[PDB]
C-alpha cells in the first residue's frame, strides 16, 4: 500500500550550533513567590473550566478596560482563559469561522507573520493593510486609511494593542480615536492584539487605544498575552475576551467560542494562569510585579539609547534617532537583507533578514561589538 | 448595521461539562459525582501524586528560566514517552521512525492530529467506534474530517462484538483512518485480547488503514507494558501510525494539560518530512506547550528513584479502581439490585457502562443527587467506601 505520508510536502522554515566565540542575538520574582504560594497551598489538579480560572477573567478584563468599565459593570465581556496569546488567536478564529459570516481578516503589513498562519489555519482570508513608512520610519497613517477602504463591514481588522510587532510605531490616541470612529462607521469587527501591555508607557496608557474602540463599538474581540509582561513564556498564558452589545449576546456567543476550546485543547493549563491570578489579585504581591514591569520598560528603553548612541560613537553616518521614538522589543534597523546575511555568517550577530532587532537580547557588554559589527556592513 | 454576534445560535450542553456544572450548583450536600474522570482519594479528594509535588518543589527550586520550549516540547518529554508507548530498545526508536510532540493533554494530541492530516493527505474520514468519548467527533469534525463509526459494543451481553467490528470495518477504505482505544476502553472498559489486537493489526495492514491510537489510561487496565501491547503489536507490523497520549490521569495532572502526539513512518526521512508539517501546525494553533506540567513528567520518568514512586502511586491508583469495582457490584447486590452486575468486573479503567437508561440516569441526578453520563457511563474512580451504599441505594431506587 502507498503511505500516507509519503505524499506530504516539507514545511519552509519560520546560530543554535555555530561554535564562534562570542556570537549575539530570567523568572520574575514575583513569579517565584506566586509559585512557591501554588506548591504549598494547591491541593487538586482537577480540570478547570473552559474557560479557565474565573479570578484570572475578572483581573484580565481590569487590566484591559479598566476597573469600573462600563463594559465591565454592563456584563458585555466575557473572558477565557488561552494557552498564549497565539491560542487566544486561534481559538477566535475557530469561533468566528464556525459561527459568524466573517471570512476576511485585515492585518498590518507588515505585521507578525504567524497572524496569517493562525487565521488561515481556521479558513479565513488574510488581507493586508498598509502601515509602516520605511523612508521616515513612522506610521503611514493616510496609506493605512485608504487600504482599509475595501474592508467590508463584517470584516475583521486585526489592531496591535501597543508595541506593534515588528516596527514598534503604534497610533497615537488621536489616531486611534480616529481608527475607532472609521471602524465603527464601517462596521468592522476589530480584534485587538495586545501581546506587551506595560511596555510601550504604562498598564494604563497602553490600553488607551483599546479602550478608544471598547468606547465606541458594540461588539469587539481581545487576544492578549501574558508571556512577555509576567516573564512566563513557555506557561502559555493568554486570554481572549469577547465583547457584545448586552450580557445575552455575549453569553450566547461564548458558549460557542468553550466549544471551539472544547474541541481544541479541551481546557487551559493552570499553572501559569494561576501564578497570574495569585500576583494580580494580592496588592503587595501586585506592587511588586509592576515594579519589576517598570524595570523591564526602562531597561528595553535605556538599551535603545545606548544602542543609538554607540552606533554613532563606532561610526555610522546614518540616522538611528528613529529607535528612540518606537516602543517595545522590535525595531526595523532598516539593513537590507545582503547586510543582514554578512552579519549572521560574518559576524555571528544573527537578525531576522527583514532587519528586525530584538533589544531585548542587548547587553552593554555586546553593545560594542554588535554596533561594530553593523557599521561594517553599512 | 447589524452585530456579528447578534445571530449566533447558543451551543449545545456539553454531555459531560454539561452535567460537571451542574454538580458544582446543586444544593443538596449528599451528591455524589459519578461524571467526569477523574481519581478520587478515599478522604474524598482528588489529590496530587507526592511524585508531583517532589517534582514541582524541585522546578521550583532549580528553575531559572520560562524562555519558549521548541513547538515540539521538552526534548526528553519526547523519548521517555516513546519508551512508555514502544519499550526501551524499540525497533521505531533505534531505526529513528518515530517522531513526538508534546502538546496541551490528550486532546490537543488528537487536534494537531486531526490538523496535521487535514491540511497535509488526502485523508477525509475517521472510523470512531460505537459508542466512544463524545468529544472525538467534535475533535476531528472541527479539523475537517468526517467520523464514521464501527461496531464494537454488545449491548445485551456486555461483551465485545469483535465480529461485528471487523464487518464493519470493511466499508473503511485505504487511507482512512481508525481509532482504536490503546487501553480503557472509553466508555465501556472492554479492550479487545492481544490475539484480537494482532487480528486488528493482521487486518489493518491488509487494509491501508492509518492507525490512530488514542492512549490516555496507560497503567489503569493492567500495568504500564501490559496496557500497551495492543498499540506494540501494530508497530511491529505498520509502517504509519499516529498516537495521542495523555498523562492527565496516570500523573493526575488534569490542568497542566499534559499529552503527547507521536508520529511513526517508514522511515527517517518520511517522518522528519511530516513532523515538519505538524509542528507547523502547532505553531498555528497555540505556538508551542505548557512546560509545568511537561516538566513533571519528564523529571519523575527520569530519576530512577522518582520514577519508582510514581510508578507505585499509579500501582496504588489502578488496584484501588479494582477494589471499587468489585465493592460497587457487591453492594448493589446487597442493596436490592437483583440483575448481573458481573459484567463491571470483566471492564478495565474508570469507566463502565451500567446499562442505566437516559430516564434513569436524569432521575438519579434529580431526585437523588447522583450525576452520571446520559450514555450510563459511571466513573468508578469517584466512588470511597463511603459514598457506595448512597449511591447504590440510588441506583437500585431507579432500576
Ligand atoms: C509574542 C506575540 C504573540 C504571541 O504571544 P504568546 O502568548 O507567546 O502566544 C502574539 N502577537 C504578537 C504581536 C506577539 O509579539
Ligand atoms: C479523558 C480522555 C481524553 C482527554 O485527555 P486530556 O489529557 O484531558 O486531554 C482523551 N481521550 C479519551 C478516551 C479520554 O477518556
Amino acid at each position: 500500500h502507498v503511505g500516507t505520508f509519503e505524499n506530504i510536502t516539507a514545511a519552509p522554515a519560520d546560530f543554535r550550533a555555530d561554535e564562534r566565540p562570542g556570537k549575539i542575538n530570567p523568572v520574575l520574582t514575583s513569579v517565584k513567590k506566586a509559585e512557591q504560594y501554588l506548591l504549598e497551598n494547591e491541593t487538586t489538579k482537577s480540570y478547570l473550566g473552559i474557560d479557565g480560572i474565573p479570578e484570572f477573567g475578572r483581573c484580565t478584563q481590569e487590566l484591559l478596560f479598566g476597573k469600573g468599565s462600563a463594559l465591565i459593570n454592563d456584563k458585555r465581556a466575557r473572558t477565557a482563559q488561552t494557552p498564549g496569546g497565539t491560542g487566544a488567536l486561534r481559538v477566535a478564529a475557530d469561533f468566528l469561522a464556525k459561527n459568524t459570516s466573517v471570512k476576511r481578516v485585515w492585518v498590518s503589513n507588515p505585521s507578525w507573520p504567524n497572524h496569517k498562519s493562525v487565521f488561515n489555519s481556521a479558513g479565513l482570508e488574510v488581507r493586508e493593510y498598509a502601515y509602516y513608512d520605511a523612508e521616515n520610519h513612522t506610521l503611514d497613517f493616510d496609506a493605512l486609511i485608504n487600504s482599509l477602504n475595501e474592508a467590508q463591514a463584517g470584516d475583521v481588522v486585526l489592531f496591535h494593542g501597543c508595541c506593534h510587532n515588528p516596527t514598534g510605531i503604534d497610533p497615537t490616541l488621536e489616531q486611534w480615536q480616529t481608527l475607532a470612529q472609521l471602524s465603527v462607521e464601517k462596521g468592522w469587527l476589530p480584534l485587538f492584539d495586545f501581546a506587551y501591555q506595560g511596555f510601550a508607557r504604562g498598564l494604563e496608557e497602553d490600553a488607551e487605544g483599546l479602550r478608544a474602540f471598547a468606547a465606541m463599538h458594540k461588539e469587539l474581540i481581545v487576544a492578549s498575552s501574558y508571556s512577555k509582561n509576567f516573564g512566563l513564556y513557555n506557561e502559555r498564558v493568554g486570554a481572549c475576551t469577547l465583547v457584545a452589545a448586552d450580557s445575552e449576546t455575549v453569553d450566547r456567543a461564548f458558549s460557542q467560542m468553550k466549544a471551539a476550546i472544547r474541541a481544541n485543547y479541551s481546557n487551559p493549563p493552570a499553572h501559569g494562569a494561576s501564578v497570574v491570578a495569585t500576583i494580580l489579585s494580592n496588592d503587595a504581591l501586585r506592587a511588586i510585579w509592576e515594579q519589576e514591569l517598570t524595570d523591564m520598560r526602562q531597561r528595553i528603553q535605556r538599551m535603545r539609547q545606548l544602542f543609538v548612541n554607540t552606533l554613532q560613537e563606532k561610526g555610522a553616518n546614518r540616522d538611528f534617532s528613529f529607535i528612540i521614538k518606537q516602543n517595545g522589543m522590535f525595531s526595523f534597523s532598516g539593513l537590507t537583507k545582503e547586510q543582514v546575511l554578512r552579519l549572521r555568517e560574518e559576524f555571528g550577530v544573527y537578525a531576522v533578514a527583514s532587519g528586525r532587532v530584538n533589544v531585548a537580547g542587548m547587553t552593554p557588554d555586546n553593545m560594542a561589538p554588535l554596533c561594530e559589527a553593523i557599521v561594517a556592513v553599512l
